[PDB]
């Protein structure tokens, strides 16, 4: 049967790339992006930002807390 | 001082949503999608697909193995 063997990703602020290697030796490399961000402030107010809207700095700084690189392999 | 407290996502075939809760109580809900796929066969041949192209069934089948729902909370 076919199953995932190794997976990895590298993300930035609103986009990222994912890699996957299957047991048959094949591989997929994909690039992805955020189309909308709905931010709910601690005060309960919600604001939506479309892909073509500039993001205020405080949202960018929180997005940066999410940026990461991950590599996982079956052992 | 600001940090990620809880994070989660739900992905389907080529799309997904990510949720994040910070320690200050604010929340981000982001809609995302794969915009390009690069498949490398076991023999090393690469075929690329863009947003305006349809994916073959054997590629989709492999995409389905990636679909997940993840919830992570600080304990």
């Amino acid at each position: 049967s076919v199953f995932v063997k190794n997976v990895g990703w590298a993300t930035q602020l609103t986009s990222g790339a994912v890699w996957v290697q299957f047991n048959d030796g094949s591989q997929l490399v994909m690039q992805a992006g955020v189309s909308s961000i709905s931010y709910t402030s601690p005060d309960g107010q919600t604001t939506r930002y479309g892909e073509n809207e500039k993001l205020p700095e405080y949202i960018k700084q929180k997005l940066q807390l999410l940026s990461s690189i991950l590599l996982m392999f079956s052992n």
